[PDB]
């Protein structure tokens, strides 16, 4: 089998992306932020606190046929950002793209932080990194794509996210007239329960590339793309104004300046990412500072390659035996 579903731009900014996920007999359809940086489905439901819901489309599952109680499980999780949700889990039918998974987990939400509620046109996540890290207790739950694997044509997602555009998620095969070139394949540790691999360097702008190993994360769920603070500061260096803002919580940049790109290595191969890419606009409404859209990983513990760098590129997450991670130009 297979499956691809459009993925789709939440706002002008590319804050995140959401894709059409079916749930339940007859189906229900919410909009989930793919994460391979997390590990739980979970959505907002008619279990979620009332005060907490403000305009997301909410899953019933007394609504669905299918729907069955997981009998004593509970979930609970917190991401990078400091925002979490928590709640209790169902088992049901779960379609992406027109691939289908039966029993899957489906997390219902109690509760959710208030950047959850703030944010009405995300419906709940689906986690695409290790089943590792799945939170629910106390028996562990299976991804989507680690309970679709063995149905697969081949055992493989894609991201294929756009730059102010809609994008691609497919599942079980690689659509080699998504990429231009060859697609490198580079070793993944999951250790962390990530898809963890390193890079081998980086360049800014037409400067030279500096071959240097930064171990980091594929991680769709996360905005920006946070590097060490050498490499961050060697950008943004090479903006006229731009300067480490403690009080506004990374480094801006004057809205009047052109970016220049950012390459990123992949074995030999390597990754462009275009100026405009790192715009992430006003600090605040009216404001002619920018917020830049690579960030210092000082303060994380872990770089993270998100969605500044992943949508400069076709990225293959493959599930084989030993998981790898490929990516192509576009």
């Amino acid at each position: 089998s297979t499956g691809s579903a459009t993925t789709t731009p939440i706002d002008s900014l590319d804050d995140a992306y959401i894709t059409p996920v079916q749930i339940g007999t007859p189906a229900q359809t919410l909009n989930l932020d793919f994460d391979t940086g997390s590990s739980d489905l979970w959505v907002f439901s008619s279990e979620t606190t009332a005060s907490e819901v403000d305009g997301q489309t909410i899953y019933t599952p007394s609504k669905s046929t299918t729907a069955k109680l997981l009998s004593g499980a509970t979930w609970s999780i917190s991401y990078g950002d400091g925002s979490s949700s928590s709640g209790d889990v169902y088992t049901d039918t779960v379609s992406v793209g027109g691939l289908t998974v039966t029993g899957q987990a489906v997390e219902s939400a109690k509760k959710v932080s208030s950047s959850f509620t703030e944010d009405s046109t995300i419906d709940g996540l689906l986690g695409l990194a290790f089943s590792t890290l799945n939170t629910v207790s106390p028996t562990q739950q299976k991804t989507f794509f680690d309970n679709a694997k063995a149905s697969l044509d081949s055992p493989v997602f894609t991201a294929d996210l756009g730059y102010h555009a809609p994008g691609t998620y497919n599942f079980g095969f690689i659509d080699t007239t998504a990429y231009t070139g060859s697609i490198t394949y580079t070793a993944v540790s999951t250790k962390q329960g990530f898809w963890e691999w390193t890079s081998t360097g980086y360049a800014v702008g037409s400067g030279t590339f500096k071959s240097t190993s930064i171990d980091g994360i594929a991680d769709t769920g996360t905005t920006l793309l946070y590097l060490p603070a050498t490499v961050v500061s060697a950008y943004w260096a090479q903006v006229s104004g731009a300067k480490s803002s403690s009080s506004v919580g990374g480094y801006v940049f004057p809205c009047s300046a052109t970016l220049p790109s950012f390459t990123f290595g992949v074995g030999s191969a390597r990754i462009v990412i275009p100026g405009d890419y790192i715009d992430f606009g006003p600090i605040s409404t009216g404001s002619s500072s920018c917020f830049g859209g690579i960030q210092s990983s000082a303060g994380i513990g872990i770089n993270i390659f998100g969605d500044v760098a992943l949508k400069a590129a076709f990225v293959v997450f493959n599930g084989a035996t030993t998981p790898t991670l490929g990516f192509a130009s576009k």
